[PDB]
């Protein structure tokens, strides 16, 4: 299994190889190789994305957003890593 595979099953899913995780799941970042996207079934505590470094940007940002979570602003959205 890929180096870090096996650590992110614990930490943020499973890790397959594209982001086309299924629901409720986030593809959160990528586990070991980029070339594979890890998934954890992100319903409760799952709004994990601060471990990512899940960033914040404002509803004027042009980013790929939506992480998980809430920022500390209300009407911001946690986004994937700017």
């Amino acid at each position: 299994l890929p180096r870090d595979t096996s650590r992110c099953v614990g930490y943020h899913g499973y890790c397959i190889r594209s982001k086309v995780c299924p629901k409720p799941f986030a593809a959160f970042g990528t586990c070991s190789w980029r070339q594979k996207t890890c998934c954890v079934d992100t319903t409760s505590d799952f709004h994990t994305c601060q471990d990512k470094g899940g960033h914040c940007v404002s509803p004027k940002i042009r980013c790929l957003e939506e992480q998980l979570g809430l920022c500390p602003l209300k009407r911001w959205t946690c986004c994937k890593e700017i």
